[PDB]
């Protein structure tokens, strides 16, 4: 019943079928992205129409098409034909992948270099990596990739240990063509492996570890109705799926005595990027998009019972669209549980006598993704005295390189001859905010310090202010973690029972944003990141903070574009873009393979409630 | 057997004997420290010497004495007077607490300074504080405490609601005279009650938590030899206890193959200030040096299984000397235990079709201290990555005032006419470094950006820099978040098999450091908490970075005076001392209890090992 119910497999079994009646999805046909659109603003009149928005990709060189469908009435809504040279290209195919190390195969050039350095073809893996927009005049309105090799010694060998330096390829994979070869010398190829299951390289393994059993043998706190709305703990909300952001949280709300208070409307991970510092001409084109090229939903894993997720788990399996239209279970792919957490709150009083101390727990939501090398856990996580927290795990091999003789300011060595570049891992959290109803305002609040004199004779006072943001040409933020600086989002018609509006305040990490030179074709596609806070004026199509089409698109679009209308943002619809990320030189304990990183932010209450939300916690 | 292990009851009842047959512990004597020495640098010849420090207090004013105690050998060591004017005065001592309440109830002026505000004096409780060092030229010399008051309404009320703002008094707890009462104007007693037992202040409590059972059915995997020395997850170290102190942890050492390899001699929370920043007269001397005035271990708590610590936990229960000698058990002071940490490391691998997942457990040792209204816990964690961390969590009831009609810079209204003066919580970690070895040296790496250009031409690279400090003159760093600054520290007599100096990385929250006018006395008296990051070199009597006697003590004492010796640190036995603390603005969510807010550091390895130390964790 609910508008912001999963996908089911027999919507997008309706999807497919309309498409195909309207002669959408002939045989040359591929769906590229396929997903929900959220209800617009004002459904409080009960008028449900699910529609999907869908980028149709044609393999034989036609222009695609982003087409939306209404599976309430059966009916094709619009229908655009995209130029992508002006646009951007689609999201990256899965099928794409193959062709990229099959084509290079046949290729004379791609071959001579592989004879050049005595590799037999048949144990050369190809990276197919996304292109960006560079000085190649001959890529524009093309959809290509560009390939990096590996050698992998037998069927499980792991072929990161074994980069093929000084050589790359470029791919036309519609016209099918190899349009450049590039080999700039030969490098050693790293002899040493990497497999991380081999007793060899791990020796006997530990014995010592001894079983931590959690349960819950009453079940979970938490329900779970209509496939995927949550009540837990006095909070409230909807968790989605979508095949390019992932998890979306829906409908953010926390139960303040008989009030259902919202608090987000829209939470998501809406980009990220992955910029490689290596000036070698041979990978200095390197970034990712995860999210907005290759679509982190659909390359989510299936997560294992006391491996993956550990204790009483309540699972989702969201459905996607396969290329042809077909719904694709993700068994197991979103894990729920909740988790203990220390101290809440505690006091031993010497005049009153009385000893108190509660117990924290949260409640978590998750879900694990796989690009390449890369492995990224996504984990959303809230707490019973309000606080929401976003967390990032970064895992996985990375990548390679051959390791410079004289060494290398750009290169970190992990083994003999072995190097892995530096890079970024930069988020962007979209944040629609809804506190306590949507006329919302952000306010940044700095330490303020006072200096001895007249009203402060001794020296100690000190202070803060805040700074409200009015209009959207003023709402582009950088961190100063010198001053304690934090965001606050608060509702200024909405007040406390001490008449000051409520609010909630966002605390970054503040770790450095994008380092690229800011000429750099990857600081104008990902302009974002080179700030830290962007607030704009909810608009229903912007929704991305790179763009819709981020594939090989020039630069420019998202967040640059959006904020150049100047909107007002003081106490209006109003949607917080926060940028954050790790900045990696990989060490020696990165090899074979890396153990877990993080990055994230929180959001905690700021004069929300009228006292502390955790007094009727019992003792336990 | 070792020399690390805990003081027992029979060594502290030895050490009563050797001093009062010694004529140092009359009746008039109370001991305000004694603690064990740790043993001097070149232990290796098996002569170990227990020895105390004890210092003791005088009630009829005579001079106090440093004394220092071999019980190995039943002796006095050596015996020292102390002119407490000059070095500073003893730790407050528990009785003088309650000596500052009974005086003023008989000093005619704080009578009538309650009349005029138609309290009972029966009523008003009186909170004890240190005084620092500000105008007083009688207070040189003499010992002071100052006291603030708060209205208890019936013996288990939170005396914390109603503070009595606009009343101080100064008082001589050993001549047992009150010096000064300053009165500057009636502020209304705030009204309304703060009891968070109270049932109409909670509602009724949630029914909604289903337990969470977490238990280990074949034991720990720890275990714990000779009292206090653990053996977990190839982690090696011992687990000291100090009056001063509190939690000290020795010897921490890592087993790499058939290696014991050290990491840290000696890990301490060697000094914490908690500054206030409300000018008004009434507080602007308020200023706690928890850890060197008040001593946290003395007021450890004893922690409750299932409440305080959840799961299969292993307590300590450590002894200490109360203020005649007697030894006095915290029992179940400290609690030990392993926990559940998540994902470890993760990878999914399209090429080799290997799948493969590890978790992730970490090691807790922990304690909790009451002082007055506040609650902290200290909490050392142990990774199995090799990583380790220290986390402090704030609780318990925030200091209050009247808030002033009109409002306030400085002071927060948590309540109708109550206020919460702005404030910082400030630690200083204090980390006797042992990488692989004592010849050791701290490299501070920086981010570096550059510039788009030849060798740069698509404008993607960036690097990083790291710069020696070679002696203690520039060894005084401060934070940069922006450029991503972190601490390393190496040994560089000790390479990983890339020929690399083996090595950790200290990672900083980076928070805002001591916010007080730099001409303050709190800035003199805490210029440790100024800097992030000092630097010394190692020395048996640079203990404590405020000096070994912090009450009333005038400044300047510990780093400031260390630093100025300017000794050799490349590659020498050397000390990082590195500040870290909290900026309070309290929330109208954190009366009337406030929920855990946390703050610490970690260290990872860096190049210490020569690929992942965690290759052979086993599936589970
Ligand atoms: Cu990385
Ligand atoms: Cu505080
Ligand atoms: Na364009
Ligand atoms: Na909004
Ligand atoms: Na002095
Ligand atoms: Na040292």
């Amino acid at each position: 019943a609910s508008p912001f119910r999963l996908a089911s497999a027999g919507e997008i079994s309706e999807v497919q079928g309309i498409l195909r009646t309207a002669g959408l999805l002939g045989p040359e046909k591929r769906i590229a992205y396929l997903g929900v659109l959220d209800p617009a603003r004002g459904a409080g009149s009960e008028a449900e129409d699910r529609r999907f928005r869908v980028f149709i990709h044609d393999v034989s060189g036609a222009r695609p098409q982003e087409v939306t469908v209404s599976v309430t009435n059966g009916t094709v809504i619009s229908a655009v034909e995209l130029d992508t040279a002006a646009t951007g290209e689609l999201p990256v195919l899965e099928e794409e992948f193959e062709v990229v190390e099959q084509l290079l195969a046949t290729d004379e050039r791609w071959l001579k270099a592989l004879a050049a350095r005595n590799l037999d073809v048949s144990k050369v893996r190809v990276a197919p990596l996304s292109a960006g927009v560079f000085e190649y005049a001959e890529e524009r309105g093309r959809r290509i990739l560009r390939g990096l090799a590996f050698v992998q010694d037998f069927p499980e060998d792991s072929a990161w240990a074994h980069p093929v330096d000084g050589l790359v390829a470029y791919v036309d994979v519609v016209s099918k063509e190899v349009t450049r070869v590039i080999d700039t010398g030969v490098f050693p190829v790293p002899a040493e492996h990497g497999n991380y299951t081999d007793p060899e390289l791990t020796g006997p393994l530990r014995t010592t570890q001894k079983p931590i059993s959690i349960t819950q043998p009453e079940g979970p706190s938490f329900t779970v109705t209509g496939g995927n709305h949550i009540e837990w703990e006095k909070w409230s909300l909807d968790v989605g799926f979508d095949v390019r952001e992932g998890v979306v949280l829906h409908n953010i709300a926390f139960r303040d005595g008989d009030r259902l208070r919202p608090i987000i409307n829209r939470a998501s991970i809406a980009e990220m990027v992955v910029p490689y510092g290596d000036p070698s001409p041979i990978r200095s084109w390197q970034n990712y998009f995860d999210t907005g090229e290759y679509l982190v939903g659909q390359y989510a894993n299936s997560l294992e019972l006391g491996c993956d997720c550990l204790g009483d788990i309540t699972y989702l399996s969201p459905v996607i669209s396969d290329a042809f239209g077909n719904p694709r279970e993700i068994r197991n792919g979103i894990c729920m549980h909740e988790e203990d957490w220390g101290i809440l709150a505690k006091h031993s009083d010497l005049w009153s006598g009385i000893n108190y101390t509660r117990r924290n727990r949260r409640m978590v939501i998750s879900f694990f993704t796989t690009i390449g090398n890369y492995d990224y856990g996504f984990y959303w996580y809230l707490y019973l005295d309000g606080t929401i927290e976003f967390e990032a795990k970064a895992t996985g091999v990375v990548f390679t390189s051959a390791f410079p003789e004289g060494g290398s300011d750009n290169i970190s060595q992990l083994a003999p001859g072995l190097g892995a570049p530096f890079h970024q891992h930069i988020f962007s959290a979209r944040l629609d905010m809804a506190i306590d109803g949507f006329t919302n305002r952000v306010e940044e609040e700095d330490v303020v310090r006072q200096t001895m004199g007249p009203g402060n004779e001794r020296g100690n006072a000190f202070s803060r202010k805040r700074t409200v943001l009015t209009r959207e040409s003023e709402a582009v933020r950088e961190a100063d973690a010198r001053t304690g600086r934090t965001w606050i989002i608060s509702n200024p018609e909405s007040k406390n029972r001490l008449n000051e509006p409520v609010g909630y305040k966002l605390h970054a990490h503040n770790q450095p944003t994008l380092l690229a030179d800011p000429g750099s074709s990857i600081a104008r596609r990902a302009a974002f990141a080179t700030k830290d806070l962007w607030v704009t004026r909810y608009a229903d199509d912007e929704r991305y903070p790179t763009g819709d089409f981020v594939n090989q698109h020039s630069g420019g679009a998202g967040l640059p574009s959006y904020i150049a209308q100047d909107r007002d943002i003081d106490g209006q619809d109003i949607v917080v873009w926060h940028t954050f990320g790790l900045t990696h030189f990989p060490r020696v304990e990165d090899w074979p393979i890396m153990p877990v990183d993080t990055v994230g932010f929180k959001l905690r209450p700021e004069g929300f409630f009228d006292r502390s939300p955790v007094l009727d916690v019992p003792a336990n």
